[PDB]
């Protein structure tokens, strides 16, 4: 069939943006689908069903341990165990730091790091019993370079990759892999906000002087859930048109 | 007698009253800093060793805050503008450690270690940086970790903290590139600290030294441990004028750890 | 679901080992394939015949890749043969341990000119098609030992490290065009080279047990106690190589068992 | 007497000027005996011995292709004769070339490797065992941030600084449990005869001769401090990967580039 067929896969924040289109590709590739984060939202759990999957959506915050725990538990009474972990956080606050408002420093620290933490912590166990498993980071190339204005970012980024090693030195006599993705700019409503001038905004920092799609994070995350990434434990995978070369 | 290098810089160094903070803080008193201690509560202790500090010559205060608590940490600073004078270079080291598999770990310790071993960082930075761009001239210096650089299994949180720590240096350092203020991270391996000296102690009479040979050999080539002396001279190398072009980078002290 | 249909891919030093898996995964995924080697074989044939099961076309060129003048030939032979080359696979696959104070010099000039020369003048040869095309694959076969150090290899890490530094450089270069360039990290593969090593740490520690041997070879580096194999960098290779890696440019695939990450 | 280095040989090669002139100078000034080297004799090298000279220690110039494993071997003699056995060994071989990688001439890219790269394994390899025996020792690698990141048309030297990194981490784990340590000290722009000759080769191509226009995009470019390093910084980096205090400093970089590699 297709390399994923047969895969429960959770994303969380797959709403929009990046965490969409990683959705869409592990489809694409014949995983079923948890959807994390209404006749929109209908319509976007229809297009992602287009891919001919199970597909179903849940509302957890996951900034509430309950509420993961429920979103894992969900998974497991509609499709089975969760196989795929996609960690998708996807916000942002741009400010120098000496105005980096405290709560939006907090708020992007949870969301990134302790999210993630308590999304694995709850699905490790089944992966373990179950003699597979991976576990798909989304990090920035600001997890492994700095940018102005972006210091919670960057710390919270920073950090998913460090906890990404861990968890793959952890499980690395096993089925289960821990990896990191990478994305340079995406194409988003905040990357438009801030935004012709789209080329200086890219010259400063993405060599190539194009977007990265949604579809090729996506892609990677197909990459590193494929059989062919089973010894794949512990890395980054940068998609980033040079950003992180030079 | 004569000018130190540091001499007249006002340093605070958080988490100092011990172990590896404390030898930060000798050092810079050693290199002609006044030095500002810090830990979570006021202990009996603190007289001794702020004039183990004061030995060198400098000015030493101690002042006890919880660096998880964002106001103590602004009381921190203003006590020292009070005391001393504006806070001329902030040395990030308060930290605690927890080590267990991510399935077990727990909740409360992984939030602790992220707030003292990050966003504390943030917090006292935000801090400190206004004076030093009013007055041109600055050094952050936050100690990290190779597990900030590296993973190591059982110590998720603190990988993550310690991670994270080095992107927030990045940042600060790249906000400030274009001033007389600096920020760079030092990454100890390990530092024979008096906790680890216990635990060398203990284990060499029960099961033997070759304690320090098993304990290092997985980790660190040198198969030796990094002193907390040895930590300090590195904080001195980044507060010095020969660092004013050093920025947003780690200084590793490890014995290899991160070479292999 | 055959990605490089239609792609003309050179390896060299694929005769044997990680090339060979790389140049299969190729094959399988539709690419022709130019297979290298210093000295023709004959048992080339078989090897050939293995690689052309996958129904692409698959050919064979003999070639000192020391030698510019040899590598231009090889260029040349599959733009007659096949076409231009639109992926391009730096192989060197040689190896020499020794501490550095009795490091022999020709080995390290060896493995400098085979590991990093070599992709230079091969690189050379090939950006101009691309270029004129618009579209290209440059993969370097590097090593963990490019990204970090161990032991008795100086030579064959500073070449992996030197070859990754290289990558970037013309993925820079052609960040705004159809070609990327990129690296691929493998931890310790099973190939006969990593067993003539392992067979050496037997006979010196283990009385010759190789069972024993192999697993203290592998504990002392790769987490995951196990080898990568072959197939897998083929895959990493077919992954670069990829419409979905369009936008991957100057990076480093690592397929270690958790070799760099500790 | 009471200097950091006192008493300490040590052998810079590439040292008559530029980053090795500034690192030989700030050895001197922390107490150490200096040998300083270039590829052939000069009028100008009695005036460099004496700048080395002012800080009071003993100087010696050795004339030398760093290609000629021979010519090496001799400059180690020639130290070990004068002075006495090198312990502290900084090898330093700033050449370069740009040019894109299609038109990137063979010979300059079999130069800039073989001095770049190669001689500091001979220099090494020659220098350890003397090293051993006393146990004690340095070896600093001057790389750059072109070790550690890549940049357009140096793909040359982008590959034989990161080399040159590669290489100090395997030194240093051969010797992790001894006295000697290797180390790279890896400078962004710093301000030298060389790199003005860089810019002023750009300056004169694409900004109409304007030296300040030419220097400015350069340092944008690259360097977030947009100011240059310089090459006392570069000495200090050095003094300091020398001294008691880095024993335990072994196989890393010590990063002296205004903020480039941190973006």
């Amino acid at each position: 069939k297709r390399v994923l067929s047969g895969r429960v896969a959770v994303v969380t924040g797959s709403r929009k943006g990046i965490g969409l289109g990683i959705a869409m590709r592990l489809a694409m590739a014949g995983a079923d689908v948890v959807l994390n984060g209404s006749p929109e939202d209908s319509a976007i759990v229809e297009k992602v069903a287009a891919y001919g999957t199970r597909v179903r959506c849940f509302a957890a915050n996951m900034k509430d341990r309950a509420q993961v725990e429920a979103l894992i538990k969900f998974t497991e009474k509609e499709l089975g165990a969760v196989e795929i972990l996609v960690n998708n956080a996807g916000i942002q606050h741009v400010s120098p730091v000496e105005t980096f408002p405290s709560d939006k420093w907090d708020e992007i620290i949870a969301l990134n790091l302790t999210s993630a933490f308590h999304a694995t912590q709850l699905c490790l166990p089944s992966m373990r019993q179950r003699g597979w498993g991976r576990i798909i980071n989304i990090a920035s190339v600001q997890g492994l370079v700095g940018s102005m204005n972006k210091s919670a970012y960057c710390a919270a980024k920073h950090g998913l990759i460090g906890f990404t090693k861990v968890v793959a030195l952890e499980t690395a006599t096993t089925g289960i892999t821990c990896n990191a993705i990478c994305p340079g700019y995406v194409y988003t409503p905040l990357v438009e906000e801030q935004i012709a001038a789209t080329q200086a905004f890219l010259c400063e920092k993405q060599p190539a002087k194009a977007f990265v799609t949604v579809e090729q994070v996506g892609d990677a995350a197909v990459f590193l859930a494929s059989p062919g990434a089973d010894m794949i434990r512990g890395t980054t995978i940068t998609v980033d048109g040079g950003w992180v070369a030079q």
